[PDB]
């Protein structure tokens, strides 16, 4: 049951399954892993494809030749399996040059230097048929308050992504970029830390077209938000360009979790969500299995990924078809939400006397919204309890 | 020492002051203050003006009489003390016809009669000389996920800021509107929750120039995020058209604490970006003295909040002018990261073999940033130890 | 499906239902309800009993007449319903004069008056048969440092609560204490602020056999702890003489959600925990059907808090049954969590080579833990996918 | 000025000025410290002594004659400088063989070597001179439910101390243990995740009196608890053995910032704290220098850990000292505080009418406790800003 296909368009970082172990306290639990092996484990479970960044595909520091063989093993690798590559990064972050930032370090000099590993590796991600290509910046910031003008960073920000802009439109490209935005973690604060943030960044780039979000859905829980609220105004403002799937409990180090761990009833309005609008882009896994694991429960963590978006499909699938939903929906007057406060225009409102001196505020406020038994029906349906 | 002058353009909102004590919890532990009582008590301690919600100046379902003498004996209060009135807003959250929202309201009749209580009192601020029209969406959002389709409801939330633009142009009103941004409370989640989301949305209206944001402390504190961040970004913008100063202790409900309470180093480092960036706008408190106090802890509270501000302005300003601090400041290159990356165009970055081939990751990285040393710099400056 | 019955000893607070919706920022969306309509009302949904704070049952202030009334028609209801009163507590926290706390309070009139208030409730409790008498001190704690000694009033807390202790010894009474943590809100910060806080406190009683806690799962969720294992703490300790279930969506003010809302997967291992540990005592709900609804999303509310229990009952049991999870069990070594380390003894232990010299770490290392196929499968169960 | 001396009794982890600055998402940016030169370095800023786990001092798996030779050129170098070692600890999370916890791993091999590799290192902290043994078990703990039976686990966790309360009295030795909660980090939940949870546990071991609390002041604040509050708690039951000081800004990933830095008020209330309390025990430093740092910048960071203290311990008791603070205090009745509120006892309590019939509880209500006027009070004197 709720077996994955590659129809189901889900993907995976070569650094999800591939990480090693290492975390604040502790060294690696599982040696690592060759890009090939994962593709070909990967495909074996139902996955559609995987995503990079460039220090993941290629050791930092390869020469011309040894960057060639490890690219050609890699494509044959997806050759033998059919896997896509829809999404590429950088790795701004691992390497100690980037300690305070990349594309907004102080230093001028490495901010040059990280343009100039990004767009080596755009033209890579071209190569191999990647549609997005992620920024998650996540040593732009600072640990105290002197250290980083945000106004200054925030205009090197815009630079940055204003000449990888100009880049792609010169080089013929039809790539699109995708900000990922974190709160914290690694810096003690993280530039453009929510979904809010980075949409309203993006409004001031010089071409906006080309740049839309890649939301975490740990991230935006390291600051308690909620994140298919986050989702629907990605989506409302046309800007969901991908998306990275996995759980998070709260307000916390950012764990990566595999999907549907974490905040179950979040995943479950989130997949709701992602489906009811017809979100066409990867279902992408940026998780970790914990470092507890060997390599069985590498692949049982990433199969359940995949397992609980297509049970928490299912669930939510049902619930929106159900005629006991539907009308419960009406009851709580979601129909109402979706039409025009005022549609007849200002003048009509300003003229409508059941609009202020004859609206009934008390019979009005006397009506219960319902509220209550739509969320258990919600609850039944999730938890396939209906009776 | 530290003693404020309406020159320093402090103002409170009737509703900080007049905070009679009602809690989740508690009941009331102070009587009602007269709005007179209020301007001629602020005014003593060295504010500037005040600001209020249409229903702390007019109780709810006054007649038309009432609401004159209401008017009038404010007015009267304002012309005897010299206080100004640079910012109203609306009350769309304490009555129970706004249980489910205002603008967002899932029934249509509720919108509508939200414009019209809106429009009211635009109206009444521009007659007391108000620039900014502030609104705080507290009743927007949800707590469980049916309840509220987010993409229909910034439909409607933009329909209605939409709705208000029009009307201003209509009037030839110089009012602008400032939307607050808040994570939770007193919904689950209330959408637009952070200064990001905010100035994201504006962005889509159609008249984007006529808003702008109010940031509060404590509500960007909710979700654990850094204040002084968040005013950059809006000054980045151009959009920081009012602020709520305060204090907070975290992720918590909102405290609302005066001034420099909660995080001591964050309320430096927005005073310290408010006095560099030469921020012209009130420096407006949305405060609650504990219901622990009496009248004169009301005062003092109030008192309290101007008195932090001049200390940390004086803190700040000593921080800035202090050559030492200077010389830090450059030898944390935050100088270079006010300069370009590349004003030297794409091509000529392409190009440049100091960017890429030539450019020594391993020295660059060996360089320490110094920004301990600059913090502790800040440390000694903010609590006079220099020495 | 899913039917309560008596037998399942489901409880609600008389404030739980009867909470007419006034929130921080809002009035009242309901009128109040008579605690005979809530008592019928509850056993017409397969209830088995209420509880209440001693001004939830009889207005404060009322004359010696006026309680006789008011505990008379109650004890009506009770006996027309089968409905029973296994808890009892006091209001300390909502009048002005417990402002600063109740036993607490820096006030020593204040801290009597408390006391003669609780001993006078505490005989009514056991007139109505209640086993557990349970003390929220919502309002002890602080703002501000200098305001509370902690020290001091956790002298005054085991004070009072050992002349509580010696009361209810001299009366003959078997009613025992139950203290329920929470870490803010009224306060900034509450004394005893988590599950683990209160334990040790009641350590240090004079008779810590009369004392327990009461954990609300909401409470311990505002500090981000993991509910189910401050339970197990609880356990451990003997202490777990009452629980309040609700649901909460993280670090937030205190939201009083039904009972598997908020953290859905939390709630889940918590009745596991309950059910295996064969806890015996009231499943008690203190929460609050949100302000939006009218009194049939009060019931609804309330009928939901029971199913949800029950539903994750049935799923927790089929998981601990199914051989399948006891396979992964072992396969994960739960069973050697629960042997002993060295019941050979400690000199047995420092002459065993295998357990240094002879150990070999890096074979130990290398065996993962199966925990993600564990997690899976305890997934698959709550969601009704096995398969 | 607030030049520290040893005296001041300041001591450093090797681990904290020793962090190479590897972290979640990057590598190394400094070179590993010869702990030889981190104690000379540390003497030169006024410190008193270090502290070391096992393996900061003797490389795992080092030979006798290796072990031999560091401890031999450490020893050295305490002789040179006159620096102490009044603490030590384990590494029980940093190999892969304790992924799963040391005490309390589910595999009972791993659960005794943990504890073999402990006692090892109690005989050296005794050689050395420590009076306090500390354990962090940061890996103790789960990221999902089934993982760790938490009951069972506790018994582990017992049963370890127990024996190793054993061995220390059998050897006759006077140190004492010091348990270090945290709540989370590396485990998705840590058990005894607070100063509450590890002091409930204390009084269930088999000798209470050998083992007492080593807090955190990061740790606390990843759970948004008030840490000066937790550390009254551990006073009030004798048992604040060792602290660790340090700064976090708030609900995050451990940040371990300078102490000062991150929360400065709590950071004044808990050195006031200390002070008035006469807390005699070192004050440790468990802090990372940022690892934007180079070594000017770690040695930056450690000296202003020892000068934030000691401007904190100034500010303090002047407010203490000030008669203006001490009449602001009485007017806020914390004398009261330190009162009994029934040294008549409870017949008197009972019996006086002064306590319930003839309490005028709204003439209590009405006083103002003058809290805020107390805390500005404080702020000034932490400010410098008094006048
Ligand atoms: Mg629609
Ligand atoms: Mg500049
Ligand atoms: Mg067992
Ligand atoms: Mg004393
Ligand atoms: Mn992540
Ligand atoms: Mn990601
Ligand atoms: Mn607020
Ligand atoms: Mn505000
Ligand atoms: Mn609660
Ligand atoms: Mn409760
Ligand atoms: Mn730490
Ligand atoms: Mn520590
Ligand atoms: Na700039
Ligand atoms: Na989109
Ligand atoms: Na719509
Ligand atoms: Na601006
Ligand atoms: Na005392
Ligand atoms: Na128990
Ligand atoms: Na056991
Ligand atoms: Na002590």
């Amino acid at each position: 049951n709720y077996a994955p296909t590659p129809v189901d368009r889900f993907t995976f970082g070569l650094w999800t399954v591939g990480w090693q172990g290492r975390d604040p306290f502790g060294d690696a639990t599982r040696r690592a892993l060759d890009p090939v092996e994962s593709v070909r484990r990967l495909a074996e479970l139902g996955a559609h494809g995987v995503t990079f960044h460039d220090d993941d595909l290629i050791p930092f520091g390869s020469s011309d030749s040894e960057r060639e063989e490890h690219v050609k093993r890699f494509r044959q690798a997806l050759d033998d399996t059919g896997m896509k590559v829809p999404m590429a990064t950088t790795n701004l972050f691992t390497h100690p040059v980037f300690k305070d930032g990349g594309f907004t370090a102080n230093d001028r000099d490495v901010r040059r230097y990280a343009l100039r590993k990004t767009i080596r590796n755009i033209d890579l991600a071209v190569e191999l048929g990647a549609e997005t290509y992620v920024a998650w910046g996540g040593r732009e910031g600072a640990e105290s308050g002197g250290a980083k003008d945000v106004r200054d960073a925030l205009d090197r920000m815009k630079e940055a992504f204003d000449l990888l802009g100009e880049y792609v439109t010169s080089q013929g490209y039809d790539i699109r970029f995708a900000i990922e935005p974190k709160p914290n973690q690694p810096r003690g604060d993280i530039l453009l830390p929510t979904v809010g943030h980075a949409l309203a960044f993006i409004e001031r780039l010089e071409r906006p077209e080309l740049y839309g979000v890649n939301p975490e859905v740990g991230h935006e829980q390291m600051a308690g938000l909620n994140f298919p609220h986050g989702i629907a105004q990605a989506l409302w403002a046309g800007k969901l360009f991908h998306i990275d799937l996995n759980g998070q409990n709260g307000i916390k180090y950012d764990q990566d979790l595999r999907f549907g761990a974490g905040d179950l009833r979040a995943a479950f309005w989130l997949v709701d969500l992602l489906e009811s609008a017809g979100y066409s882009g990867p279902r992408h896994f940026d998780f970790k299995p914990p470092r507890t694991e060997d390599f069985d429960g590498v692949w049982a963590s990433a199969a359940g990924c995949m397992r609980n978006y297509l049970i928490l499909k299912e669930r939510a699938a049902a619930f929106r078809a159900d005629p006991e939903v539907q009308e419960a929906l009406r009851a709580s007057r979601l129909d109402e939400l979706a039409r025009p406060t005022a549609a007849d225009g200002l003048q009509a409102l300003l003229d409508d006397r059941s609009a202020f001196e004859e609206f009934d505020v008390d019979a009005a406020a006397a009506r219960g919204m319902a509220f209550e038994r739509l969320d258990q029906l919600a609850m039944d349906h999730l938890l396939g309890a209906r009776g």
